[PDB]
């Protein structure tokens, strides 16, 4: 009388996305003259700001819920003429922002 016809089944393939990590602007720092016993400035949002002193002090801290951070000199670390004082803040998945390695003094 006729011949039969039947469709086909497969199943989908396993694949991924990409991405870059950090995409913006390096964290601003104000100017914490040396007497000035706190650094502040602004920052990523709630991110962890890591506080690096040029003498290998790390004071570790976090950006406030505002665009800014507020993280006090501990009494250890003295920022003397010619400290190039390096703030990274980092996003909270983890992309840290550019190290912002400035002589303040």
């Amino acid at each position: 009388h006729h011949h039969h016809h039947r469709s086909g089944g497969l199943v989908p393939r396993g694949s991924h996305m990409e991405n870059l990590y950090f995409q913006g602007d390096a964290p601003t720092v104000n100017d914490v003259t040396s007497d000035a016993t706190q650094v502040t400035g602004q920052a990523e949002p709630n991110s962890t700001v890591k506080l690096t002193f040029p003498d290998g002090t790390t004071a570790t801290g976090t950006a406030d819920d505002q665009g800014n951070y507020t993280i006090d000199i501990p009494s250890n670390v003295d920022l003397n003429g010619g400290e190039e004082l390096q703030v990274t803040a980092t996003d909270k998945d983890g992309n840290t922002s550019e190290s912002t390695n400035t002589t303040i003094i």
